[PDB]
């Protein structure tokens, strides 16, 4: 039934080129757009780029697109595979590549064929994308779990210009009773946060980073958190709102040491914190603010710091760069007892099937799953359907600003409204939304 | 036939609530998302907001949403209107309302039904939306015309904190041979510019405002002009990319005159200018810089100074607030010989048919039409189709950053590819793409 597969270059939300995949069947054209990260883990599957310095400063994707059109397509189409059989779909792409890392076709050629096939299959079956995804991953669907949105309000690190080391600062409305309410609450806080920011930091401070958070030239985490809690308080939602962090530590890991005083190609062989040192600081913030989740408190391969901290934290601990949505890296973390939550990113692994298995291996181990965008997003809303399909009860898809973020949030409002009484907001149970 | 009309509240690119309409026919479900400006003209059709300071700070659209659902919907459906008949659909909507400014139901309640029916009409005819918009318009279609994108790169005035009072600085890759090459050019300059800006003004200077352009504290118009032309040269595109300006003059129109330092605040009176005065700075800049378009050079009623200037400007002169997409203010302008191009903002008028007559009246008078976005945009790509539909040869939909701006531009890529040989890139002939 798949009668053609085709790629083209489109733009991500930064302006860089990205791959879009269109798959045609008797029921129509299904389109998928691949995201792109800034803060990418060493162990991510390969994103292929042209490297032609004239064009796009070397960032074009014309090779990945060619791979789609010249390599996968002809062969995908001749295998006449059932799109409803996601496994067989992916097994097929995976062996065309024939590498551990998708370094021969590029994760960015494969994913879009993966993802567009799930769309084409939902269509054959006359069901909503999230219903099919539930099928595939074998999730419970009575009721369906509406996720708590982890909205990135204050952007730091690699996501924005200025001093701030911690990359993301999030607010989580776990006290809302519905998704429409959690979004209403979250945007109210955000408009207050913005207003406070310009009052205190000047107009400029008010502009946004890549994920739609404001980016003041703040030096410490405490300053950032104080501001945010003034904003929650100001919006009148004290108590209904919690905090989550993404330290993106890996980006500032140097020897068994951690550099907070940076993005600053000279200051100081002594801001530099050791792991216990850093654990310690986390435990400070923790006693002071309503933090309920910390993601990547330690670098990608500093296994020992993770375990050490994990013993005392008593809050959700998300693995992003540590695990890169890879079942093999996930097994080690479960074993080293490093984390308790997986940051799910379909483009870190490269296929839907490998991304579902990662989620099933985490849930199996007693872990949460937070589906996340990439910092370089698109108009594509796949992940909105995926988080509901997977029953995770938690998503990270940006600030309530910039439509590559609101496109997912707007998709969640419609799904909510659709499921009516057969849905539940994760709320304070976000950590284990699968087990609701 | 239309079986249901339904509306809901979704969010815009700023995180403010807006209206989404869904129109059901035998062909499927057609939706619209209405944008929302920040700028405005006093004479604009009225957007209905709730004014509930307890929700969204008074910015809810629940009332507009209820107008659709409870007032329009029943009646629209009972009327059994031919959706291919746009005038009929809109005549209907205008009568339902009964006020000259759509203030009974609200231009946001109306626009949604209006745009959604054009999508449902296109489907029944089995043509892409642009082709049906061609139909409605009475536009030439051999070839079709792809527009020159006016890309916002840098903001001043109220968008930013130095002393600069002029509002948007845009680049226009006129020199390009296709849309695809013009967007590539456009985004290489954008990136260069963000580099320059962080080197010359600091890392925080790279954070973006509402429409994706940077906003560094600049002192003078020249300072801004020079940074732009350096960026053009750094990129290697010298000679192919022009400059467009949005003055948003009203902003510093201190009754008597034009307060440059409106941002003052110790407001240097008497040193406030009069048309003929401002007109000379304009002229001065035009001689030093490759400006090709100037928007809202004088305030929305200061008709006096528009004519005055128009006499010898010799470049495209765009009417935004002065006209507000109203066939009443266009006539005056045309009659006054104030400007030669209309910025077209559908939600300024409230219906698709009124937007088309307005563009039709401009073209009649020999003016150009720059279809345009609003600051509060959505993932909807309606204006992509509309610009190719009307054959205007120029659009303004923001920087190549943030996907409520790239959605439109990505959508013109797909279009250009779909027309193949049936299309042409406006290039240098942008002021008159209709007569191409
Ligand atoms: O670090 C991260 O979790 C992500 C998402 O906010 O950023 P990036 O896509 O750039 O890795
Ligand atoms: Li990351
Ligand atoms: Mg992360
Ligand atoms: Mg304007």
């Amino acid at each position: 039934a798949v009668s053609k597969v085709y790629a083209r270059s489109v733009y991500d939300s930064r302006g860089n080129p990205t791959v879009e995949v269109e798959l045609t069947t008797e029921k129509g054209v299904f389109r998928s757009i691949v995201p792109s990260g800034a803060s990418t883990g060493v162990h991510e599957a390969l994103e292929m780029r042209d490297g032609d310095k004239s064009k796009w400063m070397g960032k074009g994707v014309l090779h990945a697109v060619k791979n789609v059109n010249d390599v996968i397509a002809p062969a995908f189409v001749k295998a006449n595979i059932d799109v409803k059989d996601q496994k067989a779909v992916d097994d097929f792409l995976i062996s065309l590549d024939g590498t551990a890392n998708k370094s021969k076709l590029g994760a960015n050629a494969i994913l879009g064929v993966s993802l567009a096939a799930s769309r084409a299959a939902a269509a054959e079956k006359n069901v909503p994308l999230y219903k099919h995804l539930a099928d595939l991953s074998k999730s419970k669907t009575s009721p369906y779990v509406l996720p708590v949105p982890f909205l990135n309000v204050l952007n730091g690190g690699s996501h924005a210009g200025g001093a701030l080391a911690l990359q993301e600062f999030m607010i989580a409305p776990t006290g809302a009773k519905t998704f429409a309410e959690a979004l209403r609450i979250g945007s109210e806080v955000y408009h207050n946060l913005k207003s406070l920011t310009k009052k205190r930091y000047g107009a400029s401070a008010g502009n946004v980073g890549d994920e739609g958070g404001v980016a003041p030239n703040i030096q410490t985490a405490e300053e950032a958190l104080d501001l945010i809690v003034d904003a929650i308080k100001a919006a009148g939602h004290d108590g209904k709102v919690k905090i989550g962090l993404d330290c993106a530590s890996s980006e500032f890991f140097k020897d068994g040491k951690y550099d907070l005083d940076f993005k600053n190609p000279n200051s100081d062989k002594s801001k530099w914190l050791t792991g216990p040192q850093l654990a310690d600081l986390y435990h400070s913030l923790m006693k002071r603010y309503p933090i309920v989740s910390i993601e990547d408190p330690f670098a990608e391969d500093d296994w020992e710091a993770w375990s050490h901290f994990f013993k005392t934290a008593g809050i959700q601990i998300v693995a992003d760069d540590l695990t890169v949505t890879n079942p093999k890296r996930i097994a080690t973390a479960i074993e080293k007892k490093a984390a308790d939550a997986l940051l799910l990113k379909v483009n870190q692994i490269g296929t839907l099937s490998e991304s579902i298995k990662a989620a099933q291996d985490s849930f199996a181990a007693g872990w949460g799953v937070m589906v996340s965008h990439r910092s370089g997003e698109t108009e594509d809303t796949f992940i909105a359907d995926l988080v509901v399909g997977l029953r995770t009860g938690q998503i990270k898809t940006g600030a309530p600003a910039r439509s590559e973020r609101l496109a997912k949030l707007n998709q969640l409002l419609r799904i909510e409204e659709e499921l009516g009484d057969n849905a539940v907001f994760a709320g304070e149970n976000f950590h284990h939304g699968d087990k609701l």
